[PDB]
């Protein structure tokens, strides 16, 4: 049990993110079946394989969270960056014990190394739009 380590899982999951859109395979399974793969550090991921289930049966309800950003589309956006936020969406809802604007935070993270550079900063807005919906706490 080391603070360095948050469970990849999370942030690791817009990597399937990315498979569901070439590989179009189950959704929910396929996802998280990526940490179990390649040995990703031996992790228990398999109640992580439900949280994908939400996005499939409540992806337009994360849609809430980008209705304010969209970007032109949001197949164009950077495939996994744009993946990357749409799990960032349900951290709000899900958040163990952190509030929305700290989720901000981790924007520009997932879309600075989990995607690209250059529009890495933009990323960070759409959580600060996205952020204070699926949680209308506003801190």
């Amino acid at each position: 049990m080391k603070p360095a380590a948050r469970r990849r899982a999370r942030e690791c999951a817009v990597q399937a993110l990315y498979s569901w859109q070439l590989s179009q395979n189950d959704i929910a399974d396929v996802e998280y079946q990526f940490l179990a793969e390649q040995d990703v550090k031996d992790v228990d991921v398999l109640y992580f394989r439900e949280l994908l289930a939400g996005v499939a049966t409540n992806t337009a309800y994360l849609d809430g969270l980008m209705k304010p950003y969209l970007s032109r589309l949001l197949e164009e956006l950077g495939q996994v960056e744009k993946a990357v936020l749409r799990i960032a969406l349900y951290e709000l809802s899900k958040r163990s014990d952190v509030p929305y604007k700290v989720a901000i935070n981790e924007a520009i993270e997932l879309a600075k190394s989990f995607g690209a550079e250059d529009s890495h900063k933009f990323v960070n807005g759409v959580l600060d739009k996205a952020a204070p919906v699926i949680r209308p706490n506003k801190k």
